[PDB]
């Protein structure tokens, strides 16, 4: 017996594919504490630093010994909680990492993010591409490019559970091919994906006249104590002097579903003082159910007359600010039996029909969020 | 054996435990082989 | 308070069929309804896994 070893099929350069059992390669569980606040991080590490530690699955060595993988990573987080409590968890992924970075929700939640409340959802899944400028990735690519991952808590417990919990997640190789997302400077598209964290809105209980405002001059970043926070989408938007388009916001519920309120969202100007005849603007009434968690609302560009400035000096007065605002007011009172507050999270996801005008010389400083 | 493991932690606000009841209802495609002389004794449930 | 569960018996419009377990020639489906056991997972337990012998 003598066969030719050069004709064997030891040169299969195909990617890993199959069912979800044959494509899982890592499974990581993180400890959520019993008494947590809003803003502290639960996990922050490189993806290679947790993908090779005690993870021996059906597609582990096949992933570790493959040069090109042509599928997007699918992640499924599973944690459930009863309806008499509530928090908000955000899983954010980034392409690179520097020394002593900031763990804010505004900074990390730009490229790929999954933000959900476990009291309203049994499990949450999302898909992302590790190589944003190409159609393939590998484990050595994630090792060398310092691909980061972080699970953070953006809104703490309304009511504390009995013990500290454990949230597990498992990574797969989905049957979705990798596509690139490239932000060109000269010829931008008709849809600009931002995923900008606009801020958190906390309406208390038993408050009669409360109305929150968010400025639409979103360029320049976010404020901090003699500091600013930036990401690549806000830096890309802050190149132009004016911008125009119809905005698409997503509102997430970050409190317990036993705290109910009706919120009217509209577009205004300047600083108002809660006139009851303020619903004469075309406004959207948002009223969450128990299974309802996230609602998308789109303000068309018929609500905006002209373009407005991307950046406004924060030392200016309220009368000396010409940019439009996004106002949210309580239609009725905040009714609950627990002692929590009604929390909302607004995120400007994309700007359709995007038109940029001019060139920005720049304005130093940024306003605080929330 | 039939193994059941918790994928994540057990989350609640009450001080109870998570109880499940397993019942083997039917055995389709049933094939019996041989004849049992018998073994005295049985194991405890739960 | 202590509760009261009521029940009421009817004569349904379903004809009676026999269920006979033959010893020599059993069927292709054996109805057992065997109580395998009760599984109690506590709260705040990290590594717990229950087993049932077949």
């Amino acid at each position: 017996m003598d066969v030719d070893l050069f004709k064997l099929s030891l040169d299969d350069t195909s990617s890993v594919k199959g069912s979800l059992l044959d494509t899982r390669f890592a499974q990581v569980r993180v400890v959520i504490p019993k008494a947590m606040a809003g803003g502290n991080e639960l996990l922050n590490s490189n993806l290679y630093d947790i993908l090779v530690v005690d993870n021996n699955f059906r597609a582990a060595a096949a992933l570790a010994h493959t040069h090109i993988i042509e599928g997007q990573i699918k992640c499924v987080c599973t944690i459930n909680l009863p309806e008499n409590t509530g928090c908000c968890l955000a899983l954010c992924v980034n392409s690179s990492n520097r020394g002593q970075f900031s763990t804010d929700i505004y900074t990390i939640g730009s490229q790929d993010r999954m933000l959900w409340n476990p009291a309203c959802s049994k499990n949450s899944t999302f898909t992302f591409n590790p190589n944003p400028c190409g159609t393939g990735w590998s484990l050595e690519f994630l090792r060398r490019t310092k691909f980061h991952i972080s699970v953070v808590c953006v809104s703490g417990w309304s009511a504390q559970p009995q013990t500290d919990l454990v949230m597990t997640m498992d990574f797969f190789v989905a049957n979705v091919p990798c596509v690139p997302r490239i932000y060109n400077l000269g010829s931008p598209g008709q849809t600009l994906w931002l995923n900008r964290w606009m801020g958190k809105l906390s309406f208390g209980q038993g408050v009669s006249n409360d109305i929150k405002s968010m400025p639409l001059a979103i360029g320049g970043g976010a404020g901090a104590k003699d500091s600013i926070l930036m990401n690549m989408t806000n830096a890309y938007l802050s190149l132009w002097r004016y911008f125009h388009g119809d905005l698409v916001f997503e509102v997430n519920k970050m409190s317990s579903p036993y705290i109910k309120s009706t919120v009217t969202f509209f577009i205004g100007f300047g600083g108002v003082s809660f006139q009851p005849e303020l619903e004469d603007f075309p406004n959207k009434l948002v009223q969450f159910s128990e299974v309802q968690e996230k609602i998308e609302l789109k303000f068309t560009r018929a609500e905006f007359l002209t373009a407005w400035s991307t950046q406004v000096d924060p030392a200016a007065q309220l009368a000396n600010d010409g940019c439009p605002y996004l106002y949210a007011m309580v239609h009725d009172s905040t009714a609950s039996t627990i002692v929590g507050d009604f929390n909302l999270g607004v995120t400007l996801t994309r700007i359709e029909n995007f038109a940029g005008i001019g060139c920005n010389p720049g304005i130093q400083g940024a306003r605080l969020l929330g």
